[PDB]
Protein backbone atom coordinates (compact mmCIF):
# COMPACT_ATOMS: atom_id res chain seq x y z
CA UNK A 1 0.00 0.00 0.00
CA UNK A 2 0.99 3.73 0.03
CA UNK A 3 0.99 4.61 -3.00
CA UNK A 4 4.45 5.53 -6.01
CA UNK A 5 2.92 8.99 -6.86
CA UNK A 6 5.78 8.81 -9.38
CA UNK A 7 4.22 5.93 -10.82
CA UNK A 8 0.30 6.29 -10.06
CA UNK A 9 -1.65 7.10 -13.65
CA UNK A 10 -1.88 5.22 -16.28
CA UNK A 11 -1.73 7.06 -19.63
CA UNK A 12 -3.87 6.20 -22.27
CA UNK A 13 -3.49 6.14 -26.05
CA UNK A 14 -6.92 7.42 -27.16
CA UNK A 15 -8.12 6.72 -30.35
CA UNK A 16 -11.21 7.99 -32.24
CA UNK A 17 -12.02 6.10 -35.38
CA UNK A 18 -13.38 7.81 -38.85
CA UNK A 19 -17.63 7.06 -37.38
CA UNK A 20 -16.40 8.26 -34.14
CA UNK A 21 -15.30 11.46 -35.35
CA UNK A 22 -18.71 12.20 -38.00
CA UNK A 23 -21.23 11.05 -35.68
CA UNK A 24 -20.14 12.39 -32.06
CA UNK A 25 -17.46 14.96 -33.35
CA UNK A 26 -19.69 16.48 -35.72
CA UNK A 27 -16.83 16.19 -38.21
CA UNK A 28 -14.27 18.20 -35.95
CA UNK A 29 -11.55 17.87 -33.95
CA UNK A 30 -12.40 20.15 -31.25
CA UNK A 31 -15.51 18.39 -30.64
CA UNK A 32 -14.35 15.07 -30.98
CA UNK A 33 -11.02 15.80 -28.44
CA UNK A 34 -13.68 18.10 -25.83
CA UNK A 35 -16.03 14.85 -25.62
CA UNK A 36 -13.10 12.43 -24.54
CA UNK A 37 -11.22 14.70 -22.18
CA UNK A 38 -13.96 15.12 -20.60
CA UNK A 39 -14.92 11.75 -20.36
CA UNK A 40 -11.87 10.32 -19.73
CA UNK A 41 -11.77 13.03 -16.77
CA UNK A 42 -15.05 11.97 -15.64
CA UNK A 43 -13.81 8.65 -15.45
CA UNK A 44 -10.56 9.58 -13.89
CA UNK A 45 -12.59 11.17 -10.76
CA UNK A 46 -14.06 7.30 -10.87
CA UNK A 47 -10.76 5.51 -10.24
CA UNK A 48 -8.73 8.10 -8.30
CA UNK A 49 -11.30 8.08 -5.09
CA UNK A 50 -11.15 4.75 -5.27
CA UNK A 51 -9.59 2.64 -1.82
CA UNK A 52 -8.75 -0.32 -3.34
CA UNK A 53 -7.85 -1.65 -0.24
CA UNK A 54 -10.83 0.57 1.74
CA UNK A 55 -8.19 2.52 3.45
CA UNK A 56 -5.76 4.71 2.02
CA UNK A 57 -4.67 2.96 -0.81
CA UNK A 58 -6.28 5.35 -3.53
CA UNK A 59 -4.97 8.04 -6.14
CA UNK A 60 -4.43 5.74 -9.25
CA UNK A 61 -6.24 7.05 -11.94
CA UNK A 62 -5.51 7.34 -15.77
CA UNK A 63 -4.84 10.56 -18.30
CA UNK A 64 -4.59 10.68 -21.86
CA UNK A 65 -1.41 11.32 -23.37
CA UNK A 66 -2.46 11.30 -27.04
CA UNK A 67 -5.56 11.68 -28.98
CA UNK A 68 -5.70 10.11 -32.22
CA UNK A 69 -8.20 11.44 -34.70
CA UNK A 70 -9.00 9.64 -37.13
CA UNK A 71 -11.04 11.70 -39.86
CA UNK A 72 -11.41 9.45 -42.80
CA UNK A 73 -12.07 5.84 -43.57
CA UNK A 74 -8.72 3.98 -43.90
CA UNK A 75 -8.58 2.68 -47.57
CA UNK A 76 -7.94 -1.04 -48.27
CA UNK A 77 -7.27 -3.30 -50.68
CA UNK A 78 -9.86 -5.86 -51.85
CA UNK A 79 -9.58 -9.13 -48.66
CA UNK A 80 -7.57 -6.52 -46.49
CA UNK A 81 -9.32 -5.25 -43.48
CA UNK A 82 -8.03 -2.58 -40.93
CA UNK A 83 -10.45 -1.53 -37.73
CA UNK A 84 -10.94 2.11 -39.25
CA UNK A 85 -11.81 0.76 -42.45
CA UNK A 86 -15.28 1.88 -44.14
CA UNK A 87 -17.26 -1.94 -44.15
CA UNK A 88 -18.01 -3.55 -40.99
CA UNK A 89 -16.30 -6.91 -40.95
CA UNK A 90 -17.36 -9.62 -40.66
CA UNK A 91 -20.80 -8.65 -42.20
CA UNK A 92 -20.76 -5.40 -44.08
CA UNK A 93 -24.55 -4.97 -44.18
CA UNK A 94 -24.01 -4.81 -40.41
CA UNK A 95 -24.13 -1.43 -39.05
CA UNK A 96 -21.08 -2.81 -36.77
CA UNK A 97 -18.52 -5.74 -36.82
CA UNK A 98 -18.51 -8.51 -34.86
CA UNK A 99 -17.04 -6.68 -31.31
CA UNK A 100 -14.68 -9.26 -30.77
CA UNK A 101 -13.01 -9.44 -33.57
CA UNK A 102 -12.90 -5.20 -33.88
CA UNK A 103 -11.12 -5.20 -30.39
CA UNK A 104 -9.01 -7.74 -31.82
CA UNK A 105 -8.27 -5.87 -35.34
CA UNK A 106 -7.57 -2.64 -33.31
CA UNK A 107 -5.05 -4.08 -31.64
CA UNK A 108 -3.12 -5.73 -33.96
CA UNK A 109 -3.28 -2.52 -36.42
CA UNK A 110 -1.89 -0.08 -33.23
CA UNK A 111 0.40 -2.73 -31.81
CA UNK A 112 3.20 -0.52 -32.47
CA UNK A 113 1.91 2.58 -30.36
CA UNK A 114 0.43 -0.02 -27.99
CA UNK A 115 4.07 -1.05 -27.24
CA UNK A 116 4.65 2.63 -25.43
CA UNK A 117 1.71 3.29 -23.65
CA UNK A 118 -0.06 1.69 -20.32
CA UNK A 119 -3.28 1.60 -22.33
CA UNK A 120 -5.03 1.78 -25.95
CA UNK A 121 -8.55 2.36 -26.38
CA UNK A 122 -10.73 2.61 -29.46
CA UNK A 123 -13.68 5.17 -29.26
CA UNK A 124 -15.88 4.38 -31.95
CA UNK A 125 -19.78 4.53 -33.01
CA UNK A 126 -21.63 1.27 -34.65
CA UNK A 127 -24.45 -0.42 -33.43
CA UNK A 128 -23.21 -3.98 -31.82
CA UNK A 129 -25.38 -6.73 -31.85
CA UNK A 130 -27.89 -6.90 -29.28
CA UNK A 131 -26.98 -4.33 -27.12
CA UNK A 132 -22.90 -4.61 -26.97
CA UNK A 133 -21.03 -1.67 -25.46
CA UNK A 134 -17.77 -2.06 -25.31
CA UNK A 135 -14.89 -4.55 -24.86
CA UNK A 136 -11.52 -5.42 -23.58
CA UNK A 137 -8.69 -7.26 -22.43
CA UNK A 138 -8.19 -8.57 -19.08
CA UNK A 139 -10.58 -8.99 -16.18
CA UNK A 140 -11.89 -12.30 -18.05
CA UNK A 141 -12.49 -15.74 -16.66
CA UNK A 142 -12.07 -17.40 -20.23
CA UNK A 143 -9.40 -19.99 -20.12
CA UNK A 144 -5.35 -18.68 -21.67
CA UNK A 145 -6.96 -15.61 -21.56
CA UNK A 146 -5.10 -12.49 -20.76
CA UNK A 147 -3.84 -8.65 -20.63
CA UNK A 148 -4.80 -5.46 -19.26
CA UNK A 149 -2.65 -2.75 -17.78
CA UNK A 150 0.60 -2.51 -19.28
CA UNK A 151 1.48 -4.24 -23.14
CA UNK A 152 1.60 -7.66 -22.87
CA UNK A 153 2.74 -9.52 -26.10
CA UNK A 154 0.53 -12.06 -27.43
CA UNK A 155 1.83 -13.97 -30.91
CA UNK A 156 -0.76 -13.72 -33.48
CA UNK A 157 -0.73 -17.23 -35.65
CA UNK A 158 -2.69 -15.25 -38.08
CA UNK A 159 -1.34 -11.51 -37.80
CA UNK A 160 2.62 -13.15 -38.17
CA UNK A 161 3.54 -10.54 -35.45
CA UNK A 162 3.36 -9.78 -31.67
CA UNK A 163 0.45 -7.40 -31.06
CA UNK A 164 -0.54 -6.37 -27.14
CA UNK A 165 -3.18 -7.15 -24.89
CA UNK A 166 -3.58 -3.71 -23.13
CA UNK A 167 -6.60 -2.58 -25.43
CA UNK A 168 -10.23 -2.20 -25.04
CA UNK A 169 -13.21 -0.23 -27.06
CA UNK A 170 -16.02 1.72 -26.48
CA UNK A 171 -19.22 3.01 -28.62
CA UNK A 172 -21.33 5.70 -28.12
CA UNK A 173 -24.06 4.08 -30.17
CA UNK A 174 -26.77 1.29 -29.74
CA UNK A 175 -30.39 0.47 -30.89
CA UNK A 176 -29.98 3.63 -33.11
CA UNK A 177 -29.17 5.97 -30.89
CA UNK A 178 -26.01 8.55 -29.33
CA UNK A 179 -26.07 6.62 -25.73
CA UNK A 180 -26.25 9.45 -22.80
CA UNK A 181 -23.17 10.62 -21.66
CA UNK A 182 -23.75 9.72 -18.10
CA UNK A 183 -23.93 6.09 -20.10
CA UNK A 184 -20.68 6.36 -22.43
CA UNK A 185 -19.17 7.15 -18.16
CA UNK A 186 -20.18 3.77 -17.48
CA UNK A 187 -19.03 1.40 -20.48
CA UNK A 188 -15.51 2.96 -20.44
CA UNK A 189 -15.28 2.98 -16.95
CA UNK A 190 -16.27 -0.75 -17.21
CA UNK A 191 -13.51 -1.49 -20.09
CA UNK A 192 -10.95 -0.10 -17.96
CA UNK A 193 -12.14 -1.92 -15.18
CA UNK A 194 -11.73 -4.98 -16.91
CA UNK A 195 -7.87 -3.39 -18.19
CA UNK A 196 -6.80 -2.89 -14.35
CA UNK A 197 -8.31 -6.69 -13.82
CA UNK A 198 -11.89 -6.57 -12.84
CA UNK A 199 -14.15 -9.41 -13.83
CA UNK A 200 -17.84 -9.29 -14.27
CA UNK A 201 -19.83 -8.95 -10.67
CA UNK A 202 -21.61 -12.11 -10.19
CA UNK A 203 -25.01 -12.39 -8.93
CA UNK A 204 -23.98 -15.61 -6.50
CA UNK A 205 -22.62 -12.87 -3.99
CA UNK A 206 -24.99 -10.04 -3.11
CA UNK A 207 -22.76 -7.84 -1.25
CA UNK A 208 -20.88 -6.93 -5.19
CA UNK A 209 -24.54 -7.18 -6.42
CA UNK A 210 -26.79 -5.41 -4.13
CA UNK A 211 -30.30 -5.30 -4.68
CA UNK A 212 -31.71 -1.64 -6.29
CA UNK A 213 -33.47 -1.03 -3.17
CA UNK A 214 -29.58 -0.99 -1.57
CA UNK A 215 -28.06 0.95 -4.36
CA UNK A 216 -28.37 -0.71 -7.10
CA UNK A 217 -25.75 -2.74 -9.27
CA UNK A 218 -21.78 -1.76 -9.44
CA UNK A 219 -19.81 -0.93 -12.28
CA UNK A 220 -18.66 -4.29 -13.33
CA UNK A 221 -22.12 -6.04 -13.30
CA UNK A 222 -22.28 -7.56 -17.14
CA UNK A 223 -25.85 -5.67 -17.45
CA UNK A 224 -25.93 -2.22 -18.61
CA UNK A 225 -28.74 -1.26 -15.42
CA UNK A 226 -29.39 2.23 -15.57
CA UNK A 227 -26.79 4.23 -14.24
CA UNK A 228 -29.90 6.12 -12.34
CA UNK A 229 -28.50 4.29 -8.79
CA UNK A 230 -25.72 5.10 -6.86
CA UNK A 231 -23.78 2.17 -6.92
CA UNK A 232 -23.47 2.26 -11.00
CA UNK A 233 -20.58 4.19 -10.38
CA UNK A 234 -18.68 2.74 -7.98
CA UNK A 235 -16.25 -0.52 -8.13
CA UNK A 236 -17.47 -3.44 -5.91
CA UNK A 237 -15.47 -4.82 -2.81
CA UNK A 238 -14.95 -7.82 -5.67
CA UNK A 239 -13.60 -6.00 -8.18
CA UNK A 240 -11.32 -3.52 -5.81
CA UNK A 241 -9.88 -6.81 -4.72
CA UNK A 242 -9.19 -8.42 -8.27
CA UNK A 243 -7.91 -5.10 -9.06
CA UNK A 244 -5.69 -4.55 -5.82
CA UNK A 245 -3.68 -7.94 -6.24
CA UNK A 246 -1.72 -6.65 -9.09
CA UNK A 247 -2.25 -2.69 -9.07
CA UNK A 248 1.06 -1.66 -7.39
CA UNK A 249 2.84 -4.78 -9.32
CA UNK A 250 1.11 -2.97 -12.53
CA UNK A 251 1.83 0.75 -11.54
CA UNK A 252 5.94 -0.33 -11.57
CA UNK A 253 5.93 -1.76 -14.98
CA UNK A 254 3.64 1.19 -16.76
CA UNK A 255 2.33 3.66 -14.89
CA UNK A 256 3.48 7.32 -14.51
CA UNK A 257 3.29 10.70 -12.93
CA UNK A 258 0.28 12.50 -13.07
CA UNK A 259 0.59 15.24 -14.96
CA UNK A 260 -1.83 18.17 -13.27
CA UNK A 261 -4.72 19.44 -14.47
C1 LIG B 1 -24.51 2.24 -19.22
C2 LIG B 1 -24.24 1.40 -18.04
C3 LIG B 1 -23.07 0.59 -18.01
C4 LIG B 1 -22.79 -0.23 -16.87
C5 LIG B 1 -21.53 -1.13 -16.82
O1 LIG B 1 -20.83 -1.21 -18.08
C6 LIG B 1 -21.29 -2.20 -18.98
C7 LIG B 1 -20.75 -2.21 -20.30
C8 LIG B 1 -21.19 -3.18 -21.24
C9 LIG B 1 -22.17 -4.16 -20.88
C10 LIG B 1 -22.61 -5.20 -21.89
C11 LIG B 1 -23.86 -4.75 -22.62
C12 LIG B 1 -22.74 -6.61 -21.23
C13 LIG B 1 -21.54 -7.43 -21.75
N1 LIG B 1 -20.85 -6.50 -22.63
C14 LIG B 1 -19.47 -6.71 -23.01
C15 LIG B 1 -19.32 -8.11 -23.61
C16 LIG B 1 -18.58 -6.53 -21.80
O2 LIG B 1 -18.86 -7.04 -20.72
N2 LIG B 1 -17.50 -5.78 -22.04
O3 LIG B 1 -16.62 -5.54 -21.00
C17 LIG B 1 -21.52 -5.38 -22.93
O4 LIG B 1 -21.32 -4.65 -23.89
C18 LIG B 1 -22.71 -4.15 -19.56
C19 LIG B 1 -22.27 -3.18 -18.62
C20 LIG B 1 -23.71 -0.22 -15.78
C21 LIG B 1 -23.49 -1.02 -14.61
C22 LIG B 1 -24.42 -0.99 -13.53
C23 LIG B 1 -25.58 -0.16 -13.60
C24 LIG B 1 -25.82 0.65 -14.75
C25 LIG B 1 -24.90 0.63 -15.84
N3 LIG B 1 -25.11 1.40 -16.98
ZN1 LIG C 1 -17.46 -6.61 -19.24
Amino acid sequence: ADPDPMKNTCKLLVVADHRFYRYMGRGEESTTTNYLIELIDRVDDIYRNTAWDNAGFKGYGIQIEQIRILKSPQEVKPGEKHYNMAKSYPNEEKDAWDVKMLLEQFSFDIAEEASKVCLAHLFTYQDFDMGTLGLAYGGSPRANSHGGVCPKAYYSPVGKKNIYLNSGLTSTKNYGKTILTKEADLVTTHELGHNFGAEHDPDGLAECAPNEDQGGKYVMYPIAVSGDHENNKMFSQCSKQSIYKTIESKAQECFQERSNA
